[PDB]
């Protein structure tokens, strides 16, 4: 399958070189897999989700996405026009309020919830969790992410937007999950992107067009945008049977475009997510 005039991020992860505009992918499109989006919620009624999204848990007064952040991330995972895995199932967990903030105790509870909730969902091809959030270092938050990964879920987390070493941020600093840096359309490290030895992979993160609340769309930037590219790619690869939840991050690194990025500090991997699609 090919999507013409795709968002540049979708074209980039299906190509070995920058500057293309077609998203090449296999028609299975991640059907049979499930992605939990742990964020501000998901506007499940958006036409771009085609009824494949639902809220399962909120820790606030409503389950509505009053911010837009979680709806944007979920759209990059698996909306029809802006998503990597266009046929996956999307589950929303609202651990952030409508200002984009949340206490660490709530974020930890949200991760423990996903580890248990997956056992009563029909996800035959595997389960993924996308966490476009973070803060200062906390061993309790890192531990919750490790538990979720250990329970059999592919955990993808943002490296953070501080232009610093991600070792001082959580859950980005947890080694056992998949920490995602951001790049721009000219194969440069995004100027805001964190770096360091804890990073596993880079994904497109600057000027990412995706769904927004009110049934609309908009373009924003962040490692929050790179993470759902990798979470979506994981579910796409799990549906194809190429990898498992326990080894998805390593498989993606092994099969990534190597050495294409510039402004990568010494000690940080130069690896860009890539789907290796061949018609
Ligand atoms: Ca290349
Ligand atoms: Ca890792």
């Amino acid at each position: 399958a090919a999507q013409t005039n795709a968002p540049w991020g979708l074209a980039r992860i299906s190509s070995t070189s920058p500057g293309t505009s077609t998203y090449y992918y296999d028609e299975s499109a991640g059907q049979g897999s499930c992605v939990y989006v742990i964020d501000t919620g998901i506007e499940a009624s958006h036409p771009e989700f085609e009824g494949r999204a639902q809220m399962v848990k909120t820790y606030y007064y409503s389950s509505r996405d009053g911010n837009g952040h979680g709806t944007h991330c979920a759209g990059t995972v698996g909306s029809r026009t802006y998503g990597v895995a266009k046929k996956t199932q999307l589950f929303g967990v609202k651990v952030l309020d409508d200002n984009g903030s949340g206490q660490y105790s709530t974020i930890i509870a949200g991760m423990d919830f996903v580890a248990s909730d997956k056992n009563n969902r029909n996800c035959p091809k595997g389960v993924v969790a996308s966490l476009s959030l973070g803060g200062g270092y906390s061993s309790s938050v890192n531990s919750a992410a490790a538990r979720l990964q250990s329970s059999g879920v592919m955990v993808a987390v943002a490296a953070g937007n501080n232009n610093a070493d991600a070792r001082n941020y959580s859950p980005a600093s947890e080694p056992s999950v998949c920490t995602v840096g951001a790049s721009d359309r000219y194969d440069r490290r995004s100027s805001f992107s964190n770096y360091g030895s804890v990073l596993d992979i880079f994904g497109p993160g600057t000027d990412i067009l995706s769904t927004w609340i009110g049934g609309s769309t908009r373009s924003i930037s962040g490692t929050s945008m790179a993470t759902p590219h990798v979470a979506g790619l994981a579910a796409y690869l799990m549906t194809l049977g190429k990898t498992t939840a326990a080894s998805a991050c390593r498989y993606i690194a092994d099969t990534a475009n190597k050495g294409d990025l510039s402004n990568i500090p010494f000690g940080t991997v130069n690896l860009l997510a890539y789907n290796n699609y061949q018609a």
